[PDB]
């Protein structure tokens, strides 16, 4: 048609395109044309109504299935996905590992967890400066944690960023390239689960086994494909927001500095940083009307598809004042930086806990901490759903 491509651009370091401010004030839910599957989608630009298309029952997610509905990705969406489940399906499904993520177990790890974090800023002293924060830090922190929870081996390091970084693809990868990938990782973490057949485990994987021959609701598709889920997912936001929230901070390095200072107010500019950063480079998995539902300016019909830009609804000037601005000293902070609705982030407090402990560390024992490479040069990663730097070495 004349509907405009979606995404709008190829994205700049953590830049928003400003077609998104036009289109929060002047027009909110426009006609956009996915890179994937066929039609036409609602992309949703403003806060109210991102948490209507998270928040109602009359958006369903298992609908975008169909290989036909636009999508951000090459792969028609994974039906056993945790994504692609409405509630109360999707309720049962989140409830096999929830309890693991409530803010109350995550809390009990902030212990191991800042140990973790000492452990590996020693073993970047000992490099001496510069050194690369990213190899250092922003890799092997999550990547460690996430295994101890889901109980996943250190040593398959390689094996599972290689397939999460594929399936993590919007345009660096081909359809069949990418439903390659997600075969190879079912396998082999179908092959992980059953190694608790007769073994039984104290971690997540050891819920998946046990669920795998105790539940008889759950297909064995979605109990392995939720380790998947969280193996990808509990890695690769964390690995990419050290790297982005520490490149907000060392750009302006006012923030830094006030950080130093008040090193009590990092739980606040996470928080401010989570709603300032695009993470999710563009649009969101894809909702499909089932019923009429009004919007702020339409009616999206039953049948419609949208999608939602996160970082948009985060720059809203109707919620946030000053959006443009990134402020630790912010009064409210209702983001949606991990969702809304069923599909609210289930790691959040685990994402918070690993944002909090890195920078913490960095503000209390790098005051010298800056930028020891240029600007114009910085390696952001192509072609993913996500953004963050490939290397980001620093000075101290
Ligand atoms: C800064 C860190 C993080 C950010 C910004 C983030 C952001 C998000 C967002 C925006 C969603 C909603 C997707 C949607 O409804 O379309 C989401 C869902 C999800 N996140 Fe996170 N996330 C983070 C950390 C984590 C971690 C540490 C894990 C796992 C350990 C994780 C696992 C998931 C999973 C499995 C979902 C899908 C949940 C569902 O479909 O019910 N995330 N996250
Ligand atoms: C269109 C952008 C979205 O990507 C997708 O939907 C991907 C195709 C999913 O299959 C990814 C690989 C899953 O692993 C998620 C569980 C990861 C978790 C972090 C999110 O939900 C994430 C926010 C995600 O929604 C967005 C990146």
């Amino acid at each position: 048609d004349a509907v405009p491509a979606y995404p709008f651009s190829l994205p700049h370091a953590l830049d928003l395109d400003p077609h998104y401010a036009e289109l929060r004030r002047d027009e909110p839910v426009s006609r956009v044309r996915l890179p994937y599957g066929e039609g036409t989608a609602w992309l949703v630009t403003r806060m109210s109504d991102a948490r209507i298309v998270l928040g109602d029952s009359r958006f369903s997610t298992a609908a975008a299935t169909d290989p036909a509905t636009p999508r951000m990705f090459p792969t028609p969406p994974y039906p056993d996905g945790v994504l692609a489940q409405d509630p109360p399906d999707h309720t049962r499904l989140r409830r096999l590992v929830g309890k693991a993520f409530t803010a109350r177990r995550v809390e009990e790890m902030r212990p191991r967890v800042r140990s973790l974090v000492d452990s590996l800023l020693d073993d970047m002293v000992a490099h001496g400066s510069p050194a690369d924060l990213v190899e250092f830090l922003a890799v092997p922190f999550p990547v460690a944690v996430i295994c101890e929870l889901l109980g996943v081996p250190l040593e398959d390091r390689d094996l599972f960023r290689t397939f999460s970084d594929a399936m993590l693809s919007s345009t660096r990868l081909t359809a069949a390239e990418i439903q390659r990938v997600q075969q190879d990782f079912m396998v082999y973490m179908d092959g992980l689960v059953a190694q608790r057949r007769d073994a039984p485990t104290e971690d997540l994987l050891g819920a998946l086994a046990l669920a795998t021959d105790n539940d008889d609701h759950l297909t064995k598709g979605e109990i392995v494909n939720m380790g998947v889920s969280l193996l990808i997912a509990g890695h690769e936001t964390s690995v990419n927001q050290i790297t982005n929230l520490v490149h907000l901070l060392l750009t302006e390095r006012k923030r830094y500095e006030s950080l130093v200072a008040d090193p009590a107010l990092v739980p606040a500019a996470v928080e401010e940083m989570l709603r300032y950063t695009p993470l999710v480079s563009a649009g969101s998995f894809v909702r499909v009307a089932t019923e009429d539902v009004e919007l702020s300016t339409v009616t999206v019909r039953a049948g419609e598809p949208c999608v939602v830009h996160f970082a948009s609804a985060n720059r809203d000037e109707e919620v946030f004042d000053h959006a443009d601005e990134l402020d630790f000293h912010r009064e409210r902070n209702p983001h949606i930086a991990f969702g809304h609705g069923a599909h609210h982030c289930i790691g959040a407090q685990l994402g918070r806990l690993e944002l909090q402990e890195a920078l913490s560390a960095l503000v209390r024992r790098f005051p010298t901490l800056d930028l020891a490479e240029p600007v114009a040069g910085l390696k952001w990663k192509q072609g993913m759903l996500i953004r963050g730097l490939e290397r980001q070495i620093v000075s101290w």
